[PDB]
């Protein structure tokens, strides 16, 4: 998958931030604790990662701390043969 | 922290020992390298952007004219935020 | 420290939230779950080999009369050491 | 893989462990800085394993610091169904 997000919040929203990862159709996750938890998130578009980000905040950060970052995927260099039984 | 940028190089095996040495001279902060028998990948994390597009730019300018690769990054940017510290804790 | 005992619980999806929640309660330090569509496949640090035991058990005891899994675990031992501290470092 | 092992010890010694890594047969290794590096070996054989810390250690545990760990995979509780296509 091309993109990753990390959410950084309170230890408390464990189980409710799980389960927004769940029902974004990710197919898992990474949560450590970091007081705080950190979860990391595989996605295969940039916009499945954004939609767990604005559900989380939306719902919680106007109440509770936390951060979260995104990255997207970006080629900087590439060069690729291929043949009749590899391409 | 902002987490640590990620590089990923896929490219041949016989350059192994070479990007090795190119990313620690970097001062990356690790790596993990794995056979993905004729090929390998590299996943690397850096402090700062500039450290990866170092590391990227020697291994393309060096080898990509004869060995195949594929070079991609990744760098965290701060979606949204909400943080609080007092005294002891900023 | 010595490395987290590591515990692998491959079962079916429908105990994702359940395995989870014993997880939490055991006071692992974390773990990673995936997709493995039907099947999930669960790691998990644990700083102790009795907190992985407790989870191993409870999900066991609990689920697998019912429900298909494997759970196994890889604690580290010590093979090799040379350590030296002095004043400031023990 | 069933087996992992881990090496930590002096930065200096980090070309000369991933060599023997190499050496060894092993499909690959991570390596972080933790003045000292960590080495996580992943090993289809708990001899392979083995085998990687007897050299490290024989070559260079009298003049280094470092401590090697080792795990193989025990399996605890098993349940398994499976039917023709499946199996
Ligand atoms: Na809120
Ligand atoms: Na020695």
């Amino acid at each position: 998958p091309a993109n990753k997000l990390v959410i950084v919040t309170e230890k408390i929203l464990l189980k409710k931030i799980a389960k927004i990862i769940d029902e974004s159709g990710a197919k898992g996750y990474t949560v450590m604790n970091t007081a705080n938890i950190k979860f990391e998130i595989l996605t295969e578009t940039r916009e499945m990662a954004e939609e767990i980000a604005d559900r989380v905040a939306v719902k919680y950060f106007n109440d509770y701390a936390g951060i979260i970052y995104i990255c997207s995927a970006e080629v900087l260099y590439g060069h690729t043969f291929c043949g009749p039984e590899g391409c």
